[PDB]
RNA sequence: GUUGGGCACUCUAAGGUGACUGCCGGUGACAAACCGGAGGAAGGUGGGGAUGACGUCAAAUCAUCAUGCCCCUUAUGACCU
C-alpha cells in the first residue's frame, strides 16, 4: 500500500511501502551458507537482497554446497532479515542437472 | 612468614618461545584477496614509545654558550648592604 511523496528527485513518482497489504513470496530457493557459526540460505535470484537466517533446528542437510527450498517460518523487521527452514535438499548447487531442478522448484513446476 | 619450613605460587630479570594469513571451510584466475571456523593470551597493519625526506622565513637566540667587527676599559669592570 505504497504511499506517495510531495517530492521527487527523477522522472518518477517517489512510492513509499507505509505498510503491506499482503505477503507474496512464501517459499525461495537457494544455496545454504555457514556463516559465523550460524547458517544462512541465499536465495537463488539476486532480487532478494538479503539472505534468509537458517536455525540448526531446520539445517536438515543443507551445508556449503547443498541446494535446498525454504519454507519462510518469519519475515524481515525494520534492520533483520527472514527466519526460515530447509525444505527438499535438491542437490549441491554445482551440479549438471542442479540447473534445471533449481529452476523446477523456484518456479513451484509439478514433479 | 612472625619463626621452622626449597622455592611451590606470586614476583624479580636474563634467555628463549609465540602470530602468520600458519591452518580449515567457503568465494574467487585452482593464485592473490575477501568472508567466515578452529586453536591461542593475542586476529588478520598485537598495542605504546623511538627512529623521516628535501625546504622556507637573511624567522628567534650575540640572556645558556661561543663569537668577527665595535664599544666600555678608576668603568658600560667589579664588591657589599
Amino acid at each position: 500500500m505504497v504511499r506517495l511523496n510531495s517530492q521527487s528527485s527523477g522522472s518518477r513518482q517517489e512510492g513509499t511501502v507505509i505498510r503491506i497489504l499482503e505477503r507474496a513470496i512464501q517459499r525461495v530457493v537457494g544455496t545454504y551458507t555457514e556463516t559465523r557459526n550460524f547458517g544462512f540460505v541465499i536465495p537463488d535470484d539476486k532480487k532478494i537482497t538479503s539472505d534468509i537466517f537458517i536455525p540448526k533446528n531446520g539445517k536438515n542437510g543443507a551445508a556449503e554446497g547443498h541446494k535446498v527450498v525454504v519454507k519462510l517460518t518469519s519475515y524481515p523487521e525494520g534492520r533483520m532479515n527472514a527466519e526460515g527452514e530447509v525444505e527438499t535438499i535438491l542437490g549441491h548447487k554445482n551440479d549438471p542437472g542442479i540447473d534445471i531442478l533449481s529452476v523446477i522448484h523456484k518456479h513451484g513446476l509439478p514433479g
